[PDB]
């Protein structure tokens, strides 16, 4: 997919979208570090200590969701797969008094992607977190309220952008979808729908080299 195609697809959903360069970001763009967690797109602060990993909806849940992998065994295998491909696997949470989890996973278990043809997970958020941790992954816990002002869809391979709890933004590493052999158009549309359903701004900057 070309950058202009992503811009058009988002505009068709009612988004303001434009292309920006890696240069325009200066020091905001960082090289991906193998010790960083592949984590969620949420712009909030968290207890994460492992920076510079790729950003995908719900962390590794983006991979499970895109592939229709709905079992705890499958989640365990994706955790090991991600670790073998140079990233520390993670999934997240922050508040759950109803057991539905939060963010992307909550949207998935509550059927928000049913129309797009996705199957439901066959486990709850707590079971999923334990499976990922027991398979060698990390559980990230966020805090604070959503205050994201824009969404960056990064196409620059092996690079990413980091959260800033005081000047928030959603970050989606589109290039990582290709790395994991995902259905890219599905991944893109699912990421957009995720931001929409979380009440985020339908404003995107597509980052190219």
């Amino acid at each position: 997919l070309t950058p202009d195609q992503i811009v058009a697809a988002l505009q068709e959903r009612g988004w303001q979208a434009e292309i920006v360069t890696e240069f325009s970001l200066l020091n905001e763009m960082v090289d991906v570090d193998p010790q960083g967690i592949l984590k969620c797109v949420d712009g909030r602060g968290s207890d994460n200590t492992q920076f510079c990993g790729p950003k995908m909806p719900g962390g590794i849940y983006a991979i499970a969701h895109n592939r229709g992998v709905t079992t705890l065994e499958g989640l365990k295998q994706i955790t090991k797969e991600v670790a073998s491909k140079g990233h520390v696997p993670s999934v997240h949470g922050d508040h759950s008094s109803d057991m539905l989890g939060c963010g992307f996973f909550k949207l998935w278990v509550t059927g928000r992607f049913d129309d797009m043809g996705y199957p439901r997970p066959q486990f709850d958020a707590d079971q999923g977190a334990k499976a990922v941790e027991n398979a060698g992954g990390v559980i990230e816990m966020h805090h604070g309220s959503h205050a994201e002002k824009v969404v960056y869809i990064n196409l620059v391979e092996n690079k990413t952008l980091e959260p800033d709890e005081d000047d928030q933004r959603f970050i989606v590493d589109g290039w990582a979808a290709g790395k994991f052999g995902l259905d890219v158009p599905k991944f893109l549309i699912a990421a957009a729908a995720t931001v929409e359903m979380l009440g985020g701004p339908k404003k995107a900057k597509i980052v190219i080299p």
